[PDB]
């Protein structure tokens, strides 16, 4: 029972508050959980596993909907269960329409159910590495920056750059919680003359920004934006004036769902945050809306660094083909 | 009478050889000049024999170069001076819907006239002096520190005003050179002779380099009734790229470029030369077949401008109707 207990507590953690703070934190935690679950439980075919894991799957995602790196865990181990069905047993294109079956059992399957996630957690692992190395290709001398809130995989960029080119940054705090602050001093630590400001001023000094880095919580099908609220408007102004808008994201971060779904997208949080509760007596004919994520359109995006390199926004759709199988986006 | 007479032919045969007076405002100020001769020295009776006087001369003049505006300027200003000094001293406009609503002879010599028009040149003279200085007194309220400003030719307004900006602030300037006249050049190392940190460029970088400037400052040789510009080959690309990047356009020109004629004149609007400066002579045999033009000029259209600098201070384009209906008579257009 220890398997479902961890599993409970996991649920648990996801639905009250972040345990794990970092988005690869939660990845791994997710993995190593999938793997437990694989190895405890006593499953004969392949149908019998896929169909659990989309249980226990559903059940974490149904936890917390905003947190996709759960969801983007369980599709991963779902498509390589299926891969490794059909490498031990014997896609939508035009090509398969004109040129052109589980409950099979395969002892040995289940090694290679559990060298694959070995694997995958061994790329997780240096995810943040390799964008940091690809880091200096688009960093100038002396450029101008603007980041948005508080990112890992922006901070390692822009550190990374750091070593060997001189560049201003600006970081606009991410009200209400206003952890732009927390990067801001961060990168003054080392030393890469930093500028804090508010939201408000975005598009006042967007004009004399070389470009934009970003990081995300989500990538969707399309190549749209799961950010953090006020990532919209920084899109736009970059769009305005033409400046290159670059997302550093890594690969588990990219999403088979699509933004018209249920409308349950931002996540809302207490009023407390940009109304207080000394306010008084107009708090009772006050309607206050606190959303922490925010949607940007495709069209908006630039460029995807991730740890296999740089790509368009046009060629999201192929990287969900080689990442999710499209019986899976349901889940 | 002779000696006038003979800077008239003068002033025509140099207009329509080659250039001289080398700087517009000397050109304006010749132009003014000769305009206050004509009327002292010659014997008119009414206003409207020495209205048609001067749009003879105007006429003249302007088709000895059609390519210089500010002759056919500063005679459209002489007759609307005139026009306002008979109006004043004779009676007591613009054709308004003001005046439709609420409902001429230009007879009727009056003995003060001639005078008060004089006077009223030698004002405009007047103001020709320090419109240059007027213009560059208001540069520090545009350039903040450390900017990136980029130029396109050479152009005196905008090197005063450059000038003018660096007693006090540190910026970058960035000149693309105007081929075939490569005359970014000369004020690329006249602004490193006063510690501007100039760089140098072709103009086939313009696009390439937007993406790093703050803001666009031009010159120009003519502005058209509806907020256009006539300027250097060249700057139709760069205001393009501006308006891509959204970085602001500055255009800094005094008030005797305005030309109250409309871009409806494309044939005569650029200034094609020889082909020399495109393609050298010594090509050979190719040039039989070869068809090469070499404009100097071309038309920016007022979208892509941000604003106007002038010795009466900042406009929009959107304005500028407004002025040339200050400064020049509907009826006096085609001259």
């Amino acid at each position: 029972s220890e398997l479902s207990e961890r599993i409970e507590s996991f649920v648990e953690t996801l639905k009250r508050g972040g345990g794990p703070r970092s988005s690869e934190e939660m990845a791994r935690e997710t993995l190593g959980l999938l793997r437990q679950i694989i190895t405890d439980h006593r499953w004969s075919n392949a149908g019998e596993l896929m169909e659990l894991i989309r249980r226990e799957g559903r059940r974490m995602t149904a936890a917390q909907p905003s947190e996709t790196t759960v969801g983007n865990m369980v599709r991963r181990v779902l498509k390589i269960i299926r891969e490794e069905y059909g490498r031990l047993h014997g896609q939508e294109s035009l090509h398969k329409l004109l040129t052109s079956d589980f409950s099979f059992h395969y002892a040995q399957l289940q090694s290679n159910i559990i060298e694959a996630i070995n694997e995958l957690l061994v790329e997780l692992e240096g995810t943040m590495e390799n964008i940091a190395a690809q880091a200096l290709e688009h960093i100038h001398s002396n450029e101008v920056i603007m980041t948005i809130g508080f990112s890992r995989t922006v901070e390692a960029f822009l550190k990374e750059a750091a070593r060997k080119r001189k560049f201003h940054v600006i970081v606009a705090e991410c009200a209400p919680f206003c952890q732009g602050h927390e990067m801001a001093v961060n990168l003054s630590k080392a030393g890469i003359e930093t500028t804090v400001m508010t939201d408000a001023a975005i598009f006042a000094v967007m004009s004399r920004v070389n470009k934009v880095i970003i990081g995300t919580k989500t990538i969707l099908a399309n190549g749209a934006l799961r950010a953090v609220t006020g990532t919209h408007t920084l899109a736009l102004a970059a769009k305005h004036h033409s400046t290159p808008l670059i997302v550093c994201a890594p690969m588990f971060k990219l999403s088979p769902q699509f933004p018209n779904e249920e409308d349950s997208f931002h996540k809302f949080v207490a009023p407390e945050e940009v109304l207080p509760f000394t306010e008084g007596d107009i708090l009772e004919k006050v309607s206050v809306h606190c959303p922490v994520f925010d949607y940007v359109p495709p069209e908006l995006i630039t460029l995807f660094i991730s740890n296999i390199g740089g790509n368009a926004p046009s060629y999201i759709y192929r990287l969900m083909s080689e990442l999710y199988h499209p019986d899976d986006h349901v889940l």
